[PDB]
């Protein structure tokens, strides 16, 4: 549990689809960044997370700036970062990055892979934890990532959800 009203998917084996990239990183960078994003929900869950090239995904991953198309804006450098739609149809669970952010893969403000394993958290059904040392806690941090697993808070939430 945890969104309001616990949406949650039906199935377990979901697809996702990268649909754009940032000048930021390369191509590999930005797919590295989002399955090992997918992949840290999936160790600690019945999830499977299967990517394709084109064409409908269940989540899809996407960099824009300002207004683009759902009503809820970016904002330029620095401020929100990325923002992702509960389980649902259509638009649910996907997620946006901002386009006008310098993502990383680095400790420099912002590794990719934190803001997207963060987002997939929203995507599966998870709101924000107060837990300070959670990954869904509301605001970034860096922590290292080389060898990056789920802090127990969110293992804990996830489990909850779907076990
Ligand atoms: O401005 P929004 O309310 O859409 C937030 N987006 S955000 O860019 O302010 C944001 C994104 C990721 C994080 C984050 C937190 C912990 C670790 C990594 C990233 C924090 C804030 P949300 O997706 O968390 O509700
Ligand atoms: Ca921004
Ligand atoms: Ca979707
Ligand atoms: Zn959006
Ligand atoms: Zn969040």
């Amino acid at each position: 549990m945890l969104t309001p009203g616990n949406p949650k998917w039906e199935r377990t084996n979901l697809t996702y689809r990268i649909r754009n990239y940032t000048p930021q990183l390369s191509e590999a960078e930005v797919e590295r960044a989002i399955k090992d994003a997918f992949e840290l929900w999936s160790v600690a869950s019945p999830l499977i997370f299967t990517r394709i090239s084109q064409g409908e995904a269940d989540i899809n991953i996407a960099f824009y700036q300002r207004d683009h198309g759902d009503n809820s804006p970016f904002d330029g450098p620095n401020g929100i970062l990325a923002h992702a739609f509960q389980p649902g149809q259509g638009i649910g669970g996907d997620a946006h990055f901002d386009a006008e952010e310098t993502w990383t893969n680095t400790s420099a403000n912002y590794n990719l892979f934190l803001v997207a394993a963060h987002e997939f958290g929203h995507s599966l059904g998870l709101a924000h934890s107060s837990d300070p040392g959670a990954l869904m806690y509301p605001n970034y941090a860096f922590r290292e990532t080389s060898n990056y697993s789920l802090p127990q808070d969110d293992i804990d939430g996830i489990q909850a959800i779907y076990g």
